């Protein structure tokens, strides 16, 4: 059926890892403005990892959303006490979906932000990542549960041609199931444009 407006963004179910992000306290939001995407599939548990990203997203004077495994321990701790401070305007969010599908999903985010996706089974490190490593968004909104990707910047003709595997492989399925979780990452990355 019809879809009758356009350009939401894509969401998925998962909201802030730390209460200290909300900016919108009537609300109980968290509202980052053309921010910086770290994408990884990585647990971040110590802070020797983000350090490189945070110095750099404080150079530049830009907000930042992190989609990870998880974010805890002392690395959550350290981006709550530079977001506090005003260092830094970061966000940490669990990366949506679990095995495969989480990892098909960071892709696609990545592909709709024009970012990349610093992966643990090929060696990646957070260390190393670099602004052209993060993606980008017009706007991200975090609540309690859902986090919503509005406008990313990433390349057309990429966006068009992630959707064209997703329908390849929607064809390809076995399942109604699996076509309808298919279809679910289509219209994701059909809002985030």
């Amino acid at each position: 059926g019809l879809v009758p407006r356009g350009s939401e963004g894509m969401q998925f179910d998962r909201g802030y890892l730390s209460p200290y992000f909300i900016n919108k306290p009537e609300t109980g939001e968290v509202e980052l403005e053309s921010p910086f995407i770290l994408l990884t599939d990585k647990k971040i548990s110590n802070i020797r990892e983000l350090l490189p990203v945070l110095e750099a997203v404080a150079k530049a004077g830009k907000p930042l959303l992190i989609i990870a495994e998880d974010v805890e321990g002392e690395a959550l701790a350290t981006l709550v006490v530079n977001t506090m401070r005003g260092i830094v305007k970061v966000a940490a969010v669990k990366a949506p979906g679990f095995g495969d599908r989480r990892k098909a999903m960071l892709q696609d985010i990545a592909t709709l932000t024009g970012g990349t996706v610093i992966s643990e089974e090929l060696g990646m490190k957070l260390e190393k990542a670099t602004l052209e490593d993060l993606g980008q968004a017009k706007r991200v909104v975090i609540t309690k549960d859902t986090t919503t990707i509005i406008d990313g910047v990433g390349e057309e003709a990429a966006i068009q041609g992630r959707v064209a595997q997703i329908r390849q492989q929607i064809e390809e399925a076995t399942s109604d199931y699996d076509r309808e979780k298919l279809q679910e990452r289509v219209a994701k990355l059909a809002g985030g444009v």
